[PDB]
């Protein structure tokens, strides 16, 4: 057929109870992230074409950068109890990647400020518990689909995207493959 099972997505031998609809993971220290990112815009061309009533979900990982890592993974929950992800989004990616001006906990706090958050607003938010536990969901999320890498995409906990089977020629026709996977996989 068309979408073929092991070419275009892959199957979990155990699926997740209650998962996101659809479930992305990522880092900012993960240069194919970048790519997906703020290249291919993998993220927008999904949502761009997801049906009505499903929600888009995007989780940082804690493997890639040692302590900073982490610290990104923290600033991510802080980003999503916010709700300011599209405002840091873009400047995380190259404050990490493209200027490698991120280099510290305090440099990440930076780019909030700069974007506009109140010092006040980030701290309170960075030590809450709410923040805690929204750092324990992104890491027992990758425990669940049991991650191996980044970037990735799981739809209702039990498909997974497979990039390496789709093509590689046109950027553009891979993303539209990729989103054309994904609104599949979503109506399946």
């Amino acid at each position: 057929a068309q979408y073929e099972d092991g070419k275009q997505y892959t199957t979990l031998e155990k699926p997740v109870a209650g998962a996101p609809q659809v479930l992305e993971f990522f880092s900012f220290f993960c240069p194919h992230c970048y790519q997906f990112e703020e290249v291919l815009h993998i993220s927008d061309n999904v949502k761009k074409k997801l049906p009505e009533g499903v929600k888009m979900t995007k989780y940082h990982v804690n493997f890639m950068g040692g302590d900073l890592g982490k610290d990104l993974t923290q600033a991510w929950a802080v980003a999503m109890a916010l709700g300011v992800e599209d405002k840091v989004t873009v400047p995380l990616f190259e404050g990490v990647q493209k200027t490698q001006t991120i280099r510290s906990a305090s440099d990440i706090r930076d780019v909030f400020i700069n974007a506009g958050i109140k010092g006040e607003e980030y701290d309170a938010a960075w030590n809450s518990f709410v923040v805690k536990s929204l750092v324990a969901q992104q890491e027992k999320a990758a425990a669940d689909v049991q991650l191996r890498g980044v970037p990735a995409m799981f739809v209702n906990g039990k498909y997974q995207l497979n990039p390496q089977g789709m093509d590689t020629s046109n950027m553009d026709v891979f993303v539209q493959q990729y989103a054309d996977t994904v609104k599949y996989l979503s109506e399946k």
